[PDB]
């Protein structure tokens, strides 16, 4: 059961809007809705989506295992080895948010100081004493650019496991001689910073310039989740806000996306008429690029929504009914809505890029939607046992070699079970750098938007507030 | 009582070093050190010191006073008008970390997502629905640092002062007319930020060419905190380790200072030879340069120590028994004394310059010496009734304006005990943006680094384990 | 009667190599070797060439044509209106070297000061009186980047001409009004700037992505100059020197175009084997990306000759025989070489890019090819009486209004035998920008560099000394 | 005889103002205004000055040697050996414009192209076969500012002698070990670019925060050269245009220098009433920050000139009879007087600095003083029979090795008349960077701008026209 499956599972299911009903389904922490700062509901005057992993979940491993095949198609005919087309996408591998090490062509797991979690040459998961011949601190300095690339998006997925396949695959190949810092074929010289350089550069071309969006347009059943719900959430938001969609997929692609999402035989509940999805949008924007959009911005354009492309000139007119626009900035919807910052709900999946950028930036309300989290929960609550083990360890050890190796061999287990390269938000009991960051930007947070649905309009999401070591 | 007479009250007593006596004396708030992250001690193989407000604890409100005083001066001499001889540094006043927005001349309190918790124009304290002209959102974006200039150093609580002492002189001066950005005198417009950046070249000036270190030399009893107990703690830090310092002050005054702050008539102990405050360091490095020092830093150069001056050349030898250094980065003290940075225990005031940054950059361990907790805890302890009251209002209110009203009446009651800027660390139930960075970036903290005296060689500092919301 | 006419008018002549007629032929202007400063070829270790507009010289009107239709194509395709498709190439509008103001939308030829020497808005060429309102001191800044784009080289030509077709179109165009940095439409306004933008990357998408290309080489006998004295000067090169390609284009372009340039039924000379292009060059590099080629460069690649896709790998082996390089730096040339700046004549026609680059990074000698010349020549001469007549008039009124509107007059007659935007190197009596950057950058210049096959081996080109004034 | 006091010789004759006797005194080379583009005075509108070696001349050797003294002992304050302190400014050594290379610590004299006239190393001129050896191609690439510093300014004379005495120092002293790129001693390693960082800091300090503008102005006979011929030139334009100054200088050092060049017992002729200086200048601008001056600049402040410091605010009033200026840009020039770019003619002797970037930026016409052409021009035709001689030999040698070996002997004995550096302007029959910048930036160009007191108010000066060599 992958989390789209859950997702799937649930889309399912039609919506019981008896208030006792609604109250006893977010009980289930499948269904809730997670509050790292207080949020009064009754204060959001304007809810903003983006679509990609928001509105439109692509499901899972079918998605990732396109866009795998798709770059290995890419770099084979970039002039890659006949052997990549021999790679099959496997989804227990990747676990998002892990640290490409362009220098030594490991991939790692970190801590939000930069501690080394988990460490992966290829396949080869390499045990922290060997670690430390090439991280003497155990430790990186992650805003390395140049060094660290942060593999943090659900487009990443692929290229995550692409490249651990790509180091093992060089590895072994007896016509490569493997150097500390790359791979040596007689007077040809391939460091792991160019070989990442062209995955990169491969996952872009397939997102831009390749086959990926039409294969997805030609089976959306296959790829992306579907429920009935959707229509009925956006209906109830509207009622109460204004509702804004800011995307930085291009027109013709969120029309497609869109359509398909919105193509039931009702309107927001059975029985209604059909409405086009355009009609659940007070403001819609396209073509956003963040994080830019959140500063400068680009130029307010237009779309002309017959042809798809845009209109000749900067867009200086107001709001109208019926307009698409392109580009501009986070400003731009202030303006044309009539929102203040912290009169904004923004809902993303992006915890880098839109949800950190509109926070810090412009003071947006945030929530992010984590599409693992549907299926992590599962994990974390089959296997809270081994979690409660592993906290009665760290709390016995601490008053005071059997209890460390048996940390060790329990943190282990516990990983096992999410995936080689264990949960998003841990490794054991040590928090990951994405569990810090979504704590730290995400007011609210979900395995899916949807679960707002199951809180009434006016609803106060409450957390706890923080106390210094010195005021507890 | 300021914090500094609770500093040196403590500092007048005798270490008494019976084990029970010790475990008491860490039990009382004022003698703790606070963890946010655990910390094993027996793992540190090297503690490292700042100098400044850390080890030389500068007298207060005398020596913010000083500063005070010989900015005004240089303002006054530069063509300030001579009113400016009028005022005089109240201590009562300025809280640490306030941001000051040079468009509009405000000091502003913020939480750590930049909302607005306290706004003041010259010495007029702005209401919440009067900050919306200025502040719609009620928010600033922070790294915006073209407009705000955020005031945490204990060096800028002269300047914090100076500001609203300004604001407030020119806005009451006839012959000058108010603006919202400036002051209008005829034909010159004076803006907020050209005055800002004339307070703060003339704080410049005062530090780096002025008189301030010649007449805190002149007088180091005045200025200075001095307690027997220091070369007590660095004596017991150097049989278990290595001790560094790494200052930005130049080798003259430094050797002025730690001359001072080891004068007494014995060494470690009562009874004990004195000896010099270099022999108490393995490494000594002056013209430091931080926060520079954490990346590239500067060429490693060699002070003739007979001169004060720097010999000729950058120095490519080996530790040596009585070499200082200057300049050098972070890496020099790591390459000399043969540590990784988790083996370092960084012992600072500065929570951005030293501390974020040895943590972010580096991977040191951390201890901030906050010198204002001295104080701020015996209020805390004096008014907890206070805050468990307005903890217990925003409880009921949650639960469900008269309750609004009397919220804001205690959260002003409370701060006011503080000073007129509140708390460093809160106003009332929000935590300020200082507070969020003492807990992100200090491993531990306290109101003094002497507060290690009373814990064991290998004590074991414990900090919780952090949990998500849906882990919880 | 075009340049590249005359060009193949001398190409289609067979080579006569006894001493007396190579003496006699290049006394005449049209097969001369221009000199700025003095060469001594028999220093010249080493022949470096470019591909495109050097070696590879595309016949005028017709690719520039060829150029502008496929540009049109691509602006309607994304937008514009279909009225563009009326437009048609006039190869008697442009000159090389103009700037487009993106404020005002002017196309502006200029002296080497930014003195304006002709302004035209559209095809409404404004007169002097009337461009002080918009350049009150009749002078641009050209290095103001961000503004002014100054159309340099051969492939700007068809951009120059529908620059000024999009003005006067969308002028004359009743559903837009006319406003002073740009059109209204409605709430659409188009800058002059963003249609800039639009055109400059539609020129850029026509030769990257497009089919400029690949129209190209399906007619290279309409498109490419070809002549075969071009294998018989190479070969000449090569008995005293190494000889080398650098172009920006790709390995599989590039073969195309060479392959079709050496396809004759003979060598070097009538009689002579056919030998592969390949066979004339010590060193191929290409996707040279000048002019980063002169600093940095980019990684050094080898390309797979077979497919034409780059190997796997940087390069780091010796020169090889049959080895094609991809990418590196003009230090690459130099260490495979074994040749140090000065020894290198390096042959072009990007007098910015290439020309000026080689010669103020690396010391390189300079041959610029300036293929206009071999019919701006043919004016120069059947129309000396008028430049004559306006020397003689410059002189007589030095000397002391008739005489100036009829300097004005005899100015405009002249010109204007040159195209509606003059000469490439004057207008009157004053020197363009161009013709000052020839001067200062290019050692020796042609309108083919052919011309060196009918000097000696080891001629010296000789230039006269410059004077200051006080030294003449 | 130096530069200076051929300046003096001339300053000390009145002027006689007859028609004739002005015609014939501008025929010598002396007194002539030198002509690199036509300039119509009578279009000139603005006449502009900088103070520093254009209005204040200052006298040679004395003001060097004082420079040079002064950044001696300064030098020896921060711990440089006391040996320095026997060093003596010699005149005969540098001459202005040398290069010096930071990483091998030579002095280079160079061409526009960057080729090495002359190479030295400490006072060891290096031979043509030798220079190979650490420039391979006899080539810098002089934008390589961190490498290369040239030293263009008649403040640089004193540093260019002294980093010359600097290396001969360490070269010959026992206690140094020479090295490719500095000097060891043990564990200390000086690297030449430490070193002239060191002294281009106090070069830097003596200027502004040493005692050099004291030591000048207590002694204003010996150090600057007097003109009663000044005021009357300067009360000539402004018969016919406005006059401003736009200095670097601090006011009050202004006011000094200023207040000295026009003291005489008169006005702007003998038997006139004396008049302030201000009085002659319709635009006083102090602390000009040139060349940012040129750009953005700096927001625009008034002098109180009883204090000699800033009013408080940014001056926003017009141009006011007796107000004095400081910071704003050239902008502000124009506006305030009325003035466009060509109607300017802008007096200065930084042919980089200023004159350049007022003719770039903002098109300016441009007058170089070049103080060393008073003592040059007499060397030039007295040796005029050794340069005709060189020319000479450059033409037999290039119609065809005892001419080779003739043509260095006659090089070397003609640039020894100038100096040990040779002329400003050339080596042998090569010219140098500077002379190519003269040529090309400044518009007029003299020993002293009081040449302009010998021609008529209207008059034209005249430059030949430029023609391409296929144009001749």
């Amino acid at each position: 059961t992958s989390w789209s499956d859950r997702l799937q599972n649930a889309a399912d299911m039609p919506a019981n809007m008896d208030k006792h009903a609604l109250k006893k389904y977010r009980r289930e922490a499948y269904h809730r809705v997670f509050v790292n700062r207080s949020l009064a509901m009754e204060k959001i005057k304007c809810f903003g989506f983006d679509m990609d992993y928001t509105l439109a979940v692509y499901k899972s491993p079918e998605y990732e295992s396109l866009g795998f095949e798709l770059t290995v198609e890419r770099l084979v005919s970039i002039g890659y080895p006949q052997e990549l087309l021999s790679f099959a996408y496997d989804s227990t591998f990747p676990t998002r948010g892990l640290v490409f090490d362009t220098l030594y062509g490991n991939l790692l797991k970190v801590d939000a100081y930069g501690n080394l979690l988990v460490c992966a040459h290829g396949f080869n998961f390499i045990r922290g004493p060997e670690t430390r011949e090439q991280y003497p601190n155990k430790f990186i300095q992650r805003d390395d650019t140049e060094r660290f690339y942060i593999l943090n998006t659900l487009f990443n997925l692929p290229e995550t496991y692409l490249l651990a396949c790509l180091v093992d695959f060089f590895t072994n190949c007896p016509r490569y001689t493997s150097c500390e810092t790359g791979f040596k074929d007689g007077d040809l010289f391939m460091s792991y910073r160019s070989m990442f350089q062209d995955v990169r550069d491969a996952v872009d071309w397939v997102h831009y310039k390749g086959s990926l969006k039409e294969k997805t347009v030609e089976n959306l059943e296959k790829y992306v989740v579907k429920d009935g719900k959707l229509p009925l959430l956006l209906s109830r938001m509207k009622e109460v806000g204004k509702v804004f969609l800011a995307t930085n997929s291009d027109y013709k692609y969120t029309d497609k996306i869109m359509t398909y999402l919105f193509d039931f035989p009702h309107g927001p509940k059975p029985g209604s008429s059909h409405r086009p999805w355009q009609s659940y949008f007070d403001l819609i924007l396209v073509d956003a690029r963040k994080p830019l959009f959140f500063g400068e911005g680009t130029v307010l354009r237009q779309v002309d929504t017959k042809t798809g492309k845009l209109k000749i000139g900067t867009y200086t007119g107001p709001l109208q009914h019926g307009i698409v626009y392109s580009g501009g900035s986070s400003d731009t919807i202030c303006d044309l809505l009539g929102a203040k910052g912290k009169d904004i709900l923004y809902i993303g999946d992006h915890i880098f890029g839109d949800i950190l950028k509109s926070k810090k930036r412009q003071g947006w309300q945030t929530f992010l939607v984590i599409p693992e989290l549907a299926q992590e929960l599962h994990v974390w609550t089959d296997k809270s046992s081994l979690f409660e083990e592993l906290q009665s360890l760290d709390i016995f050890l601490a008053e005071l070699s059997s209890i460390q190796r048996r940390i060790k061999k329990v943190t282990h287990d516990m990983d096992m079970c999410y995936g080689m390269m264990g949960s998003l938000f841990r490794s054991g009991s040590r928090q990951t750098l994405f569990a810090s960051q979504v704590m730290r930007y995400a007011d609210l947070y979900a395995a899916s938007f949807i679960n707002l649905l199951y809180y009434p309009f006016s609803y106060l999401f409450r957390a706890a507030h923080v106390l210094m070591p010195h005021e507890s």
